[PDB]
């Protein structure tokens, strides 16, 4: 579906953000 | 339903979201 | 519902997201 | 209705993250 | 409308976490 | 509609956070 | 449409805030 | 769809939000 | 709500065309 | 909910239109 | 809005049937 | 689901009206 | 609006069928 | 989905009213 | 969009029922 | 898409409808 695609696409986002933080949390680790 | 399973998708990335504030709390206290 | 469990399940989510950042004003205070 | 429950439960969780933050703040203060 | 006053606490819940942050500005510059 | 006035709702409150994180950069940069 | 423009309002709105949060990087590298 | 074309812009702001928060860590780790 | 009172004015239309079914039942049987 | 309540109208007001048609049947069998 | 709007376009056509139908009513009456 | 449990009444109701619609052909027959 | 306009051209076509059955009617008076 | 196979439930509601309109065309005939 | 263009089928489709109804009036005035 | 492939089966069984339509019109005819 086209609309739970771009629904999808946004949970990729916020799994990108999730990401980030982890780099946050090496970063103040380091 | 492919729009749930889609949302559910969000729900599942924003705990990867709080998954990385709590390694971020740990840098922090360590 | 199929789409009100799923749109619970962020809200869920979210709240788990609150507890982490509960757990660095604890890291801050420390 | 179950889907503007669930909407409203999005509202309360993250209304706990702004708890959270403001948690965060007196830490912060402190 | 019960879901369009749902979406509005969503709204109202984001404007608490605006303000939580302003006050995590007034804890950096104190 | 009401739907669609209570969804710029929520993006006047994400706007209000943006302005709060910019504060937030100016606490730490002075 | 009414409610996809509104939709829209909200990827700017996170834009403005994905613009404050470059604004911190430039407070914590300066 | 308008719609979908919509929610697809609010994820490509949530990764320009995960892109700031990238530079973010740098700036930390720098 | 305003696209639930929309919709309830299509049952109540649908509740017109079943009264001028019950004219043409009359009319028959006359 | 007062939009499942609504479509619920709809479905009541069909059954009125099945009542009608039956009247209709009993007047070209009498 | 535009929905609702275009929703009661669908209840105002259902009466235009239903007038009809009383048209035909009075057709086999007369 | 309340919205699918209140959609499948509306076909509970339509198929209703496809047996008042056997009666007719019963009555013509007849 | 896209939905808007596609649900605007359903009541479009039912203004037809009640046309129609004004022809009927004048079809069962001639 | 249920709400998808919901609406599948209406569209096999409206084949047996094509059906029972098939059955008056053949007492008509007959 | 698909749902739009769905919408739209069905518009279409109530099209050819009021072509159908045009043609019982020609069959019924001739 | 799941509900736009539905809502196309509700379009399909309004055909079918409008085919059983013409028969009755050729049955009116004959």
């Amino acid at each position: 579906g086209e609309i739970a695609q771009a629904i999808k696409e946004i949970a990729k986002a916020i799994k990108e953000v999730a990401w980030a933080f982890k780099e946050i949390a090496q970063a103040i680790k380091g």
